[PDB]
């Protein structure tokens, strides 16, 4: 069986390191390639360094693009463990999308000389997905994590929708949106709430009638869209970041 496996992640999180770790040693940065483990074959796309799943600089766009369009029976989320309340953004915003999902936290051996341990399993329970601490530059640590990685493809992803209520104003308008991307590749109300946000990404794939239907949406919440969900995000974030983390 054939596995298409999609590795995104912050900048300089690790990603490149950990592609060469498991392979080996089109222009734009979008490194593929493939390795075998027990019969079963790997497809490795290294979707650029972004952020957000958002538009930028072009890479952005391109890393976007993948994101949401290609089909992956597997999102490893490559996240520095170091700074976490900012590479849990993008994290954030890949657990709305419900595709499968692993946040593989890179940089232990550098982490545990900050005297900074975390709590895996708290962190994993707010998430609603498995998170896979390791070093990269430790290639016993990457021997052994294409065995984790093989168990969890065959076996699936459980996986539970992270608690972001938005305030009721903005659910009402999610739940009006979200019977246009029903059927869609990817969770109906993270398009929902990227039309919302007025992706031009998103709306590409909406006629006139459904581009206008939104755009009606988006003068209904009379408090600034992109402020609010950031203020959301953050509330939940914050107090992620409390709960899990200790210092030393
Ligand atoms: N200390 C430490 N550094 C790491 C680890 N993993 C990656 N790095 C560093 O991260 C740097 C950049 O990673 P890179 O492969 O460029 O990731 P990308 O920028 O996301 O593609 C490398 O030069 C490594 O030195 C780790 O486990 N521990
Ligand atoms: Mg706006």
């Amino acid at each position: 069986m054939k596995y298409q496996v999609l590795t995104v992640g912050n900048p300089n999180s690790g990603k490149t390191t950990l592609f060469n770790g498991l392979t080996g040693a089109v222009t734009v940065e979008k490194k593929t390639g493939s390795f075998v483990h027990a019969g079963d074959e790997f497809s490795l796309t290294d979707l650029p360094g972004i952020y957000a799943l958002d538009s930028g600089s072009i890479d952005e766009s391109i890393a976007s693009r993948a994101v949401l369009t290609h089909p992956a029976d597997v999102i490893i989320n490559v996240v520095d463990a170091t700074c976490l309340e900012r590479s849990l953004y993008m994290t954030l915003q890949l657990r709305e999308l419900r595709r499968p999902m692993i946040v593989v936290l890179n940089k232990m051996d550098a982490l545990k000389r900050e005297r900074v341990h975390l709590d895996l399993k708290q962190l994993e329970a707010f998430l609603g997905c498995p998170v896979l601490a390791l070093s990269a530059n430790n290639k016993e640590q990457v021997r052994r994590f294409k065995e984790k990685l093989h168990k969890l493809l065959v076996q699936g992803i459980a996986l539970k929708q992270i608690e972001l209520h938005y305030g009721a104003e903005f659910e009402s308008l999610i739940h009006e949106l979200e019977p246009m991307f029903a059927e869609q590749a990817v969770s109906a109300r993270a398009l929902a709430i990227r039309a919302l946000e007025n992706d031009r990404l998103v709306i590409n794939g909406l006629k006139e009638a459904e581009r206008q239907n939104v755009e009606q949406r988006q003068h209904e919440c009379q408090v600034d869209i992109d402020l609010l969900v950031a203020n959301v995000r953050y509330t939940y974030l914050h107090e992620l970041c409390t709960h899990v983390r200790r210092t030393e």
